[PDB]
């Protein structure tokens, strides 16, 4: 059958809708369980729990035959061996740069504290800056208030955690939605499979 | 004054009794805010909460003169800018090797599956394997029951992980706690402040 990789939290909440009107739900809440292979209500499909990280390394050495990945997450990892299929609209942010609201930006080559380093790289080498970047995991926004790094690259929503840490975006870097990603050779010999499921989601998607 | 990163769970449980017995106790439960920045009982002396991956980052730059991180984070992150002062003893574990119970190891060049990529590429090339790393941040049990890599490398400490997904450790690759780490500054500017701290810590761990 298809295994999809999925991660938890607004991922696994809002492509639940999109499976459903496709034939497909879980038979359990997999926040609740220690489980990360579920099968579904189709016997020809099972679910991946990852963390939103691995969901395209799981699709690209076909763990996985298909995933819901951020475009953040593509676009840090390199999505050259997986095929981008549709753009789901869900779980729907910006990539930003940001920094203390009215900090002037210091003379000389720029620290970026961020997960995103290859992203925050090819943002600044666009913008004409070589900078340099301190890789970090979580919780970015604390990185300018200790004086780590002068900008962060992160992804916003609302604009909340930025806010609330006395921080404001400075450049909108691109969009991002979740994809749907096909492992290049499930894509070829599991077609008939995944195809009544990517006609469905496109169809969704549209409304 | 002196800042102490700290990341959740485990080691910010079992630290707080040594940093009681120092004189520092926190005026609120992290877990429980979305703040990163707390006072402590003593006004001199404040905490980062951090991811555990990050606590390196942080103390290395100054950003934390001082921090707790697990022996394994040290391992992978590298800790050639920072002093590890102490072995706190506290949060104990085993890096160790594992794959599904049974599962005969293929004779080609090894894959394995772990957060640990230079742990990994270390410990394979003492046992004379050069070996390839695929590299993942969360569910390394998960790895082996859907064929991605032969073998992963992670923490282990009951086993129970291991054993609920038919897995089995297979090499003990070297014991885990958590330790004192130092910025090479903050060690030479702030040790006034460190000290009385530092023998506390080592105080209490002899117990
Ligand atoms: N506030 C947000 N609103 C909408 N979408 C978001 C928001 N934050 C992140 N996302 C999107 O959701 C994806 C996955 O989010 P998630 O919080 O699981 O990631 P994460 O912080 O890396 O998780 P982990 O704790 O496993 O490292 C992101 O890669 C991004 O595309
Ligand atoms: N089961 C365990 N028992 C004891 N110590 C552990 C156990 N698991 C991990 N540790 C130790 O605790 C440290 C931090 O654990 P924690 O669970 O916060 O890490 P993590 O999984 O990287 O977190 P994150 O979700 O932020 O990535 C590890 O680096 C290790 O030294
Ligand atoms: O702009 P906002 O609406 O404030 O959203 C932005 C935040 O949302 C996400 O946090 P999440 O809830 O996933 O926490 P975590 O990713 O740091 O765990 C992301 O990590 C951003 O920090
Ligand atoms: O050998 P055991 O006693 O089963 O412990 C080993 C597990 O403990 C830790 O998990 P944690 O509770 O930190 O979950 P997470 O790190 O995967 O979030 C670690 O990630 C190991 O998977
Ligand atoms: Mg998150
Ligand atoms: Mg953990």
């Amino acid at each position: 059958g298809l295994t999809l990789a999925l991660s938890k939290g607004r991922i696994l909440e809002e492509t639940m809708p999109l499976l459903r009107a496709a034939g497909v739900e879980l038979l359990e809440d997999p926040e609740a369980s220690a489980k990360l292979i579920f099968p579904t209500s189709n016997p020809n499909v099972r679910v991946l729990i990852l963390r939103a990280s691995d969901v395209p390394t799981y699709v690209e050495h076909g763990a996985a035959d298909f995933g819901v990945a951020g475009k953040d997450v593509l676009l840090e990892h390199g999505a050259n061996h997986v095929y981008e299929l549709l753009d789901l609209k869900i779980a729907q942010c910006k990539l930003m740069t940001a920094g203390v609201k009215d900090a002037p930006l210091p003379n000389r080559r720029l620290r970026i504290a961020t997960k995103y380093v290859n992203v925050a790289r090819a943002y600044f080498a666009s913008q004409g800056q070589q900078v340099d970047v301190i890789k970090l995991y979580g919780s970015m926004e604390l990185a300018p208030l200790v004086g780590l790094g002068d900008l962060i690259v992160d992804v916003v929503d609302t604009g909340n955690t930025l806010r609330a840490n006395g921080l404001e975006a400075r450049d909108h870097i691109c969009d991002v939605s979740s994809r749907l990603i096909v492992n290049q050779v499930s894509y070829k010999r599991k077609f008939a499979l995944l195809e009544p499921i990517l006609d469905s989601f496109k169809n969704s998607i549209n409304s």
